[PDB]
């Protein structure tokens, strides 16, 4: 009953999302991108060689991807900007992926539940609930 | 007539290859994993999302992914092992991949010609080029 990283591979769809605009502004997302970025509904693919782990988000606003190995740091440019250092763990069925840049921190945890991914985003006291579905 | 970036991008079949033994010997690779290298066939996908270039080479055998941003050095273990920084470049039409480990360096350099993928790979005196054409 608990999830391995293997799980977590497929082509997900956004199906649910709460606290995503109060996220991105911990965040330091402007008004137009937050907007921007929530009417996107993008699909999340995520890859699992191995331990080689790619995770690709998609839209018709803009495409990132970052590949990484589990507990190699690395540097990520994101979606909204920031390039931070950033790890990825698996940790109780959760892949948790840590950011941190200019001495901030954020962490992003995906995990299967029920058949779903669980996404959920905390920089400091904001956290953001995003449910994907696997797409047929 | 001269290629850009974005003339990489696609998915990519292995056509042709000369050398490429001799390349993966100065490179370290054993007899059993260069005879399993030179079976392999693969193709290789290629993505610019932008400078964020993504380079999946798939096998039966093995799939390797990085993803960069153009001029920004990072990590990469590639498929033989090696953990190198490497940094990815555009120059006169080609993508320029050089990769530095353990006071060694290697470059692999990608370019249209002819509306095939050109892969030049050198390392010392040692010199492999490979072809690649699209996959429709
Ligand atoms: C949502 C961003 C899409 C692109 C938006 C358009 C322009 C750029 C603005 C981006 C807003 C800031 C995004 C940074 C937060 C990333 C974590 C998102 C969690 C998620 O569901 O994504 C997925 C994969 O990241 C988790 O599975
Ligand atoms: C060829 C390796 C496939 C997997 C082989 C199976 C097991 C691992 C052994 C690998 C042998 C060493 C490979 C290192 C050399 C990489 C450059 C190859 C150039 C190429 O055509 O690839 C592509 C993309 O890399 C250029 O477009
Ligand atoms: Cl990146
Ligand atoms: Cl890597």
């Amino acid at each position: 009953h608990m999830a391995s990283l293997k799980d977590l591979e497929g082509k997900w769809r956004l199906m649910e999302s709460h606290g995503f605009e109060e996220y991105m502004k911990e965040l330091g997302v402007g008004l137009a991108l937050r907007k921007m970025a929530a009417m996107a509904k993008p699909d999340c693919i995520i890859t699992c060689d191995g331990n080689n782990i790619t995770v690709k988000t998609e839209s018709t606003v803009k495409t990132t991807v970052f590949s990484c190995n589990l507990g190699e740091k690395f540097e990520e440019t994101t979606a909204d900007g920031r390039k931070t250092e950033t790890v990825c763990t698996f940790q109780d069925g959760a892949l948790v992926q840590h950011q941190q840049w200019d001495g901030k921190e954020s962490t992003i945890t995906r995990k299967l539940k029920d058949g779903k991914m669980i996404v959920e985003c905390v920089m400091n006291n904001a956290t953001c609930t995003r449910v994907y579905e696997k797409v047929q």
